[PDB]
């Protein structure tokens, strides 16, 4: 019962300011108790969309009114709605490797999904023009999983591509954008756009706890119109949660958590990358480590990825391989999530991995 | 100021918010370590078990935790459901019915047949003739009509489902918690032989509408279909699921439902009393045995839509029965009584008289 986690699917419980979250919950519950008897506006409580709208416009340069926002019980519930609002026969394009869960969702709605390989600047604009889709889904802040940060040149190329023809859209999945380490934040695709072909998506999962389940998208007027024409939708976030968040942002706590955690995860990432280069001696390559809460390790070895996982499992080390992110070569890679990982476990973790890779 | 007869509204005053927060803090510490991990996709095991125990006591639903899927309101579970059912399915809903679910189904491509009501719920005459694959029904308190489907028809429906393959029943037990001067009745799922019921429930009505915690129990066949996906993520907040586990397991839920059972019984009376006193036999009350609303038909020249605009003119929030048509010289209105304060009964009852007539 003594595991260590390099899992990317997990967060620190110890570092979340939970006592502050509950304080904001009470402050917020008292001020609006009245209102929790009525069901929330389908898009989300106005003031909550307002609170989120200021923040992302501050932290990422997103241009939007709160009327354009939809909240939010996780991305898949917004992405599902979004497919229902984009044209039924529209052809989707995802990164390769990609957020496989979203691929599976798109396939499960029987949508055609082309897959775009990546280059040094991220999702390839050559492959996009070659494969001629209608809807890109891209992770510019920290490509998931490869880690690549999309430079501004490529952001523009994608944007030019989207207004060459009508009925083309970009879904900017800004997952894991809150932290960026030895570079400055690049502002969002959505900020650079002048023609409103971007659907900006975000989540508080990464910056709070995975267990909270509050995410949001910003819809361009055309698609917002489409949303409003359905009439039947019902909000998926608990109103108390929506309000707790509101209060957690406005009070300044969220902004304070972000600054404290930015520092904490920068130090843990240094510690960990230093540790890895040490007990792997250069047999390792470390990729995509300037943002997010994971990076890639590529190892020099015979052993099949699948066996390293079995061995790692054997040594009580939770860990995942890159093959997981294939939508559709003897250098196996792993994903190293440094969110839950305690600093006492670093050394021991970097040992267990060296034994898992060799034995 | 306003007086609400909205069926879309609820307690606040009569919901133990400090207890809720107490169960939360208790659950929060007992399980703090586990909030760094995402929930099991079907919902936290301990929380499904808690709900699985409760629904067997309160409704006679017999099932394993493993078959339950927790989600953020019925809509999201309903969406999931359609993706698990065959894909070309033909659906069938009560007419009048839950229009939002109608619109979700049309919108999703589905052929959806409407099905008239008789004195004992969803016709079955209609069902057998019109030959659909999937039924959606509301046995405990029809939405909107308020008819309590009795045992005989629950049997009829099961037998319809039982006597041919690939027929399903969606048992939408919305608004079950309360039955006043009558017996509560076993659910279709509990009377089921071959597992062709999908029992769906929700905590929206018994807690606050705000909360967003609902559940559906799947047949093995469909559960194997859910597991073949393997991408879904939970939509309920882990804290909320844990707070709900604590609310049920500590007796505070059971307590709350008893508290509200009495408080809603004596406030349903004080209302009908006042209506049949401020009208006479000019008001017919229908479907007022279960749930948290009834209907009222009014003998009057004014159409439904004039009676609303005049009642809305008097700050009296109210919704009409034509809202629930999927597709008369007697108008009929829905009378939610969950929010309604007692001091406003007599005065709302009056404001409705003047908006019926002039
Ligand atoms: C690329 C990408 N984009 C968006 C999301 C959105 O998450 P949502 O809004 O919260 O529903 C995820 C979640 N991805 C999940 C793993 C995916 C996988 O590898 O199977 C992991 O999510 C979390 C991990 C740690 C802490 C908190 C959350 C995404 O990997
Ligand atoms: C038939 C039926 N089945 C299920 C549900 C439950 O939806 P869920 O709460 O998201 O799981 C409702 C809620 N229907 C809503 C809309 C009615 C309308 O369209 O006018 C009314 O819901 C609430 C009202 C007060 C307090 C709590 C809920 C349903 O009318």
């Amino acid at each position: 019962s003594d595991w260590i986690s390099f899992s990317h699917m997990s967060s620190d419980t110890d570092h979340f300011p939970i006592k502050s979250w509950f304080r904001c919950e009470q402050k917020a519950a008292s001020r609006s108790y009245a209102t929790l008897g009525d069901m929330s506006h389908p898009q989300g409580i106005y003031e909550v969309r307002a609170a989120i709208t200021r923040l992302i416009s501050l932290t990422r340069g997103v241009k939007c009114r709160p009327e354009q926002m939809i909240i939010g019980a996780g991305t898949q519930v917004l992405m599902q709605l979004l497919t229902e609002l984009l044209p039924k026969e529209a052809v989707y394009a995802m990164e390769e490797p990609g957020y496989r869960r979203m691929y599976q969702l798109l396939k499960n709605a029987g949508k055609q999904v082309k897959t775009i390989m990546l280059d040094e600047k991220g999702m390839s604009i050559a492959e996009i023009t070659r494969q001629q889709p209608d809807v890109l889904v891209t992770t510019p802040s920290h490509q998931f999983p490869s880690g690549t940060i999309m430079p501004v040149s490529r952001r523009i190329q994608l944007l030019n591509w989207a207004n060459e023809e009508p009925r083309r859209y970009i879904i900017e999945d800004d997952y894991d954008s809150e932290f960026t380490y030895d570079v400055e934040s690049i502002p969002a695709l959505q900020s650079l756009d002048r023609f409103q072909n971007v659907i900006y998506m975000g989540t508080f999962s990464k910056s709070l706890l995975p267990g909270l389940r509050i995410s949001y998208m910003v819809l361009p007027p055309e698609l917002l119109r489409a949303y409003k024409q359905r009439g039947y939708d019902l909000q998926t976030c608990s109103s108390l949660t929506q309000l707790t968040l509101q209060e957690f942002i406005e009070s300044g706590e969220y902004q304070k958590h972000i600054k404290k955690m930015k520092q904490h995860y920068k130090e843990k990432r240094e510690r960990l990358i230093t540790a890895l280069e040490a007990e792997f001696s250069g047999e390792v390559t470390v990729k995509g480590a300037n943002a997010g809460l994971h990076f890639v390790t590529e190892f020099d070895t015979r052993r099949t990825e699948q066996d390293i996982l079995s061995h790692a499992a054997g040594l009580q080390l939770e860990i995942f391989g890159m093959s997981r992110f294939n939508l559709k070569t003897g250098r196996p890679t792993l994903i190293i999530g440094f969110a839950r990982l305690k600093e006492e476990d670093i050394q021991e973790g970097v040992q267990r991995l060296f034994k898992a890779v060799y034995g």
